[PDB]
């Protein structure tokens, strides 16, 4: 049997998540990309790799947490180099792996990147309750559920295909935190954004302590540049930067090395 | 006019929040205490101070975030030294102040303690979605809304009673964070608990940067002892402590000095 690693990358329709995905594909993994709508994943779907490499996109709105855990199917699209996009309906996040696998080949998820992110540009007292709900559902609650759904999958896959150990990278989770999550960079306009980033970082550090003995690696990356503007320009000017290409490379570093 | 400071203390029906409240009353403030149910606030309602000092309790279930923002009234009880508890219905959190104020006296909130807390004792992968929702709604979302409702109140009160400056403590918010929110203490079983504490801490640090120039002081306190048990006993034994009496004192220190 040939086991072929797949990565799930949330927030991959554009920005940092798009860089990360390009790297991973360049480096030999198949990709399952997440976007928020049918429209945004149709947009990404319009890159030459090994013949067995595959790419698809799934539409999940992270604001709709926790209801999206219970959707029977998800709208998805498989896309290609030199062949038009294919409408799909996937029963789970791992359904694309099932459909790619054949008598000779087993596709399986071995890497999850939580990169989907919603921003904030308003003072705490001027930020509504639903805005705070959206930010936490996209930046924290959903990433937690993604992480947990994947860890269940990763552990069960490890028990059922024991040969994977020593012939694979260890199942890896990488959550994208922000420089704003701690220290000097306390930027007005971003109180709940930063907190959600603080939550994701801290969740991952504690998860890593739970997971490391079970041989799932859990990392966080903490980047910070391209907002503004979110009072705030005074600190953002007073005080470094990050490239999406640089972050994609660090993600690969963490997985491969 | 005599302006008389009132404190709102969430999570004050027992534990640390009860210590904090006793201190504040000992030190001359009137108290509005929060509990989660009609029953728990009835329980607290069954302490000799100045004649003008007052105490009441209000029932708000922090799991019901964000719906509790919209309740028309809240069940409350006013209690006394040597006089039986009085059933109340309060239109807002500041309604008790309105009812205590008289031609000679003005009661107003000048201190908010977010001390209400829900714990976690399960591994991430073994913690359901609703459990994670409860923890974040009680430990983070609700405290954020409390903080914002109070800051609106505090700013408007400052504009309408300008004499308060120089004759008062500055309007103060104290959020109770936990040693678990950062650093060495990464305890299995507590991933979302710790994250919510991380979120509250970080939110408050950024809020303080927003608020300090508007003359609202925003502090966090980070205590850590009495859980267990939440794998976990190995770290909790390997590595200090905090007394509720010690924390009550630190809260008073922060407000008075
Ligand atoms: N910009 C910066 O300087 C820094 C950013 N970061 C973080 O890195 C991450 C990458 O984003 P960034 O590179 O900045 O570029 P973008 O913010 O432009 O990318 C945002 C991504 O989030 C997805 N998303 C937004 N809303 C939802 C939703 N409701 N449900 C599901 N997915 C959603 C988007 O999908 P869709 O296309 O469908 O909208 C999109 O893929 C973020 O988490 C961000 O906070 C960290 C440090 C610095
Ligand atoms: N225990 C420890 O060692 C440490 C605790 N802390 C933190 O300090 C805080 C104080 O709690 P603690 O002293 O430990 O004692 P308790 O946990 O026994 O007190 C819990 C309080 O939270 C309130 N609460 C629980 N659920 C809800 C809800 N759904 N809605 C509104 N209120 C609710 C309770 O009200 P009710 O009576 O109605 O249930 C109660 O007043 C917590 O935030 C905690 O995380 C920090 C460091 C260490």
């Amino acid at each position: 049997m040939h086991y072929l690693p797949v990565a799930i990358v949330t927030g991959a329709t554009r920005g940092i998540g798009k860089a990360i995905c390009q790297k991973l594909f360049q480096k030999g993994l198949s990709c399952i990309i997440l976007g928020s709508t049918k429209e945004s994943i149709e947009r990404t779907a319009i890159q030459s790799g090994l013949s067995y490499q595959r790419q698809c996109a799934i539409a999940i709105d992270f604001k709709k947490w926790p209801h999206w855990l219970d959707y029977e199917s998800y709208d998805g699209i498989e896309y290609f180099k030199d062949r038009p996009p294919l409408k799909q309906k996937y029963s789970t996040l791992f359904d694309p792996c099932n459909k790619w696998s054949n008598n000779e080949r087993r596709y399986y998820v071995n890497l999850l990147i939580n990169c989907a992110g919603l921003t904030q540009e308003s003072l705490s007292v001027r930020t509504t309750a639903s805005q705070i709900q959206d930010i936490m559902n996209v930046n924290f609650m959903s990433p937690v559920t993604m992480t947990n759904i994947c860890i269940k999958y990763m552990m069960k896959s490890q028990r059922r295909w024991p040969e994977l150990s020593g012939q694979s990278a260890r199942p890896t989770i990488v959550n994208i935190s922000s420089i704003l999550h701690s220290g000097k960079m306390k930027v007005p306009g971003t109180s709940v954004y930063s907190a959600s980033k603080a939550a994701l970082s801290r969740f991952t550090e504690v998860l890593a302590a739970e997971m490391e003995p079970r041989n799932i690696r859990c990392f966080t990356i903490s980047p910070g540049l391209v907002q503004n503007l979110p009072a705030k320009e005074m600190l953002e000017r007073t005080i470094g930067t990050s490239a999406p290409a640089e972050i994609a490379e660090e993600v690969w570093s963490l997985y491969s090395r």
